[PDB]
RNA sequence: CUGAUAACUUCACGGCGGGCUUGAUGUCCGCGUCUACCUGGUGAACUGCCGAGUAGGUAG
């Protein structure tokens, strides 16, 4: 919605760390990418990471849409050890609420504290045109635009580009949380007149 | 069968010093409140004597 004609607000660099993690709406790029992409390889391990973009390179910041997810068992208690990607089964009433009504792309990275700074890559958004989601879904398919620096920065080779594609094809039905033992509120209920319920 | 069960935040602490609000000031003119008017004691606590005695004691 910060489009390139009002993409400098000329105080200091907070913006870029602002839209990087989500809270608000996001900016859009069409060829411009190597302004971001240049301090994105450079934010781990400006015009520096060229020829040692292909280190750091091999499973650390792929890896890091397995631990993404959707919902957050960590709040507020933050020994949990889950996973949760899946939005929702059902519709409601118009005058109740839920994660349903608002469109499903905030979602982040939710792990580790030494492992903070390899949620990137991998985790942001970009909103083209519209149906604004995270990067893992729209790159699961071979003929694919803005690729100007794959075909430029030839510090990244093309050895590894397959395995993030066969590695992200299945995941919005993952759900692993294990009782045996963490810090997980869990309630009963009654749902059936008789068989109750231990939801979460 | 309650986002389940459990869950002692606390110790000390001097906002003080100084300060001329004043000057002047015509509220007045006029003005018919009037008419009418039963609070009643049914008959209802008497007749005498003494006291010089509107005071005081009696008999019935």
């Amino acid at each position: 919605l910060k489009e390139l004609i009002a993409s400098n607000p000329d105080d200091l660099t907070t913006e870029l760390k602002r839209a990087f993690r989500p809270l608000t709406p996001h900016i859009a790029i069409d060829g411009n990418e190597l302004d971001a992409l240049t301090i994105l390889v450079n934010l781990t391990d400006a015009k520096c990471k060229q020829k040692l973009r292909d280190e750091k390179w091999w499973a650390s910041c792929i890896n890091c849409v397995n631990y993404r997810q959707s919902h957050n068992p960590k709040f507020p208690d933050i020994r949990s050890e889950g996973v949760i990607r899946t939005q929702a089964l059902g519709e409601l009433p118009s005058f109740l609420l839920s994660s349903s009504k608002i469109p499903p792309y905030h979602w982040s990275y939710s792990h580790d504290s030494k492992y903070v700074n390899k949620s990137a890559f991998l985790t942001n958004e970009f909103c083209w045109d519209g149906e604004i989601s995270c990067l893992g879904e729209l790159l699961k398919d071979a003929d694919h635009p803005l690729w100007n620096t794959l075909k430029k920065l030839g510090c990244s080779q093309k050895t590894c580009k397959a395995m993030a594609k066969q590695l992200a094809d299945i995941t919005l039905t993952t759900i692993n949380v294990t009782l045996a033992p963490n810090y997980l509120t869990q309630i009963s209920l009654p749902d059936s007149d008789t068989s109750y319920i231990s939801l979460s």
